[PDB]
């Protein structure tokens, strides 16, 4: 209960929520792409490896998204997925569309 509530608060209180771990190249890439849209003000990155309940968090993220790996990316509570999912959305115009509907990019 506590772990799920804590994860939910991160997803619900931040338009862009990224779950990451230490020294994770695809986390770093995903975060950099998002900051490239000047989303910093509405982004939260949580390092779930630096947490006593990493496994519980990963299991919950899999319940929500289908995968336990990081990065795990949510935008306005919608599941984007991982860095590869973000790259596909970015290249195909879907990411910009998401952000426009949220007023985050013109």
């Amino acid at each position: 209960e506590a772990v799920k509530k804590w994860v939910n608060k991160i997803i619900e209180e931040n338009i862009i929520a990224v779950f990451a771990k230490t020294e994770c190249p695809y986390c770093i890439k995903a975060i950099s792409i998002l900051k490239g849209y000047n989303l910093n003000s509405h982004m939260h990155v949580e390092n779930i490896e630096k947490n006593p309940d990493m496994a519980n968090i990963q299991a919950y993220l899999k319940e929500l998204t289908g995968k336990s790996s990081v990065p795990r990316i949510f935008i306005n509570k919608d599941v984007v997925g991982g860095c590869d999912d973000l790259v596909k959305e970015n290249d195909e115009g879907k990411l910009k569309e998401r952000l426009q509907k949220l007023g985050l990019v013109n």
